[PDB]
DNA sequence: ATGTACAAACACACATCAAAGGTTTATAGATACATTGAAACTTTTATATACGCGCCTTTTTTTTTT
C-alpha cells in the first residue's frame, strides 16, 4: 500500500490488481491496511490516470486516447456513478471510443489485455449505446 | 738381546638429543534440526448496502452405432 500511496501520492495511480500482480496481498490485507495508513499522514498532516497507460496495452494512437478523456469526463460529469470501482468504466471509454474509431480491438482481446470482465463491458455500453448523443466534438 | 700383553693419550666411530612434522581427536565452533509455549492468527452473521464469479442449477445445442 505504501508504494500505491508512494505511486499515488506521486500523481500516477495504479489499479489494485495491477500491485496485486507483483504482490499477491489476498486483496483483504491490502484494504485494511490502506485504510489506516491514509489517515496515518491525515493525523500527520484518481481514475484520471488510467485512461493512457490503458492505450498504450492496446498500442493505440493518441485520437483514441486523447478522446477518452473527454468522453470519460463527460459521461463522468452528468450522470452515471456508473460503475462499483471505476476501472471498468474507465475501458467502457476506450470501448465506446475504439467502436467510434474502427481499429480491431475485439472485446475478447480487450478483457484479457486488460484483465477485466466482459460483462461490465456490454451494459457498461448499454449506458453508451444510448447516451452517444453529446460526445460529439468534430 | 727383546720384543710382548697391558693400559694411559687422541682423535675419532657410535649411540643420543632434539627440531620438525604427518596423523587423531577431543574439543570446541558452528549447525541443523527438535520443543514448546506463546501470541499472532483464523470464524458467525446479517445486514443491509452494490459488486462478480463460479458454481447450483438448468435449457438448447451437440454428437456414435444398428
Amino acid at each position: 500500500a505504501s508504494i500505491l500511496i508512494g505511486c499515488r501520492r506521486a500523481e500516477v495511480a495504479r489499479t489494485f490488481k495491477e500491485i496485486q500482480s507483483l504482490i499477491h496481498v489476498k486483496t483483504k490485507e491490502f484494504g485494511k491496511t490502506l485504510n489506516i495508513m491514509k489517515n496515518i499522514l491525515r493525523g500527520k498532516s484518481q481514475n484520471l490516470t488510467y485512461i493512457p497507460r490503458f492505450c498504450s496495452h492496446l498500442g493505440l494512437p493518441m485520437q483514441v486516447t486523447t478522446s477518452a478523456e473527454y468522453t470519460a469526463k463527460k459521461c463522468k460529469e452528468i450522470k452515471e456513478i456508473a460503475g462499483k470501482s471505476p476501472i471498468t468504466i474507465a475501458v467502457v471509454s476506450i470501448y465506446l471510443n475504439i467502436l467510434l474509431f474502427q481499429i480491431p480491438i475485439t472485446a475478447a482481446k480487450v478483457g484479457q489485455t486488460l484483465q477485466v470482465t466482459e460483462g461490465t463491458i456490454k451494459s457498461g455500453y448499454k449506458i453508451l449505446y444510448e447516451h452517444r448523443d453529446k460526445l460529439v466534438d468534430p
